[PDB]
């Protein structure tokens, strides 16, 4: 089912601040070798009052390459797949609160996603677009029964410094599943294109599965 080459659609429907927008977008790459790209589209809202990069990481880790002792349980999950909920908690009092609804359907991978994002400064780098790409994380991983995950995110600045990010994910497959013990998987997402008012969005993320 999970072929070495697999494509995704996702939609996200969102509101920050009060702000309410849609996207919509197709992805594709490689679940065993951690690659993959997106292209989101704004289909709905545009252009959006707040730094893109808010967004990019709520766009897949079916695509996380994984060693043979640590039991894939996202890949595993399929062809029913799993939810994910997240809870970002910015360094500045803001908050993006995610949902997503993972599923395979006629050969590829079909994204539901619902954000609300509140609280951010309307002088912060978030809704001033000051921002400019996530630096590479590292998620902990560790074990209803469900695969849970903590990350520390910094956001580069464009001025100058970073700006943090509490990350709490929450993955729950639709069906048992044989969990990992705890592991971490390395993350480095990237834009790696944007028209002017980020509207049009490309990006590339790679994911690795490893030991402690």
């Amino acid at each position: 089912v999970i072929k070495e080459f697999m494509r995704f659609k996702v939609r996200m429907e969102g509101s920050v601040n009060g702000h309410e927008f849609e996207i919509e977008g197709e992805g594709e790459g490689r679940p065993y070798e951690g690659t993959q790209t997106a292209k989101l589209k704004v289909t709905k809202g545009g252009p959006l009052p707040f730094a893109w990069d808010i967004l990019s990481p709520q766009f897949s880790k079916a695509y996380v390459k994984h060693p043979a002792d640590i039991p894939d349980y996202l890949k595993l999950s399929f062809p029913e797949g799993f939810k994910w909920e997240r809870v970002m908690n910015f360094e500045d009092g803001g908050v993006v609160t995610v949902t997503q609804d993972s599923s395979l359907q006629d050969g590829e991978f079909i994204y539901k996603v619902k954000l609300r994002g509140t609280n951010f400064p309307s002088d912060g780098p978030v809704m001033q677009k000051k921002t400019m790409g996530w630096e590479a994380s590292t998620e902990r991983m560790y074990p209803e029964a469900e695969l849970k995950g903590e990350i520390k995110m910094r956001l580069k600045l464009k001025d100058g410094g970073h700006y943090d990010a509490e990350v709490k994910t929450t993955y729950m497959a639709k069906k048992p599943v044989q969990l990992p013990g705890a592991y971490k998987t390395d993350i480095k997402l990237d834009i790696t294109s944007h028209n002017e008012d980020y509207t049009i969005v490309e990006q590339y993320e790679r994911a690795e599965g490893r030991h402690s």
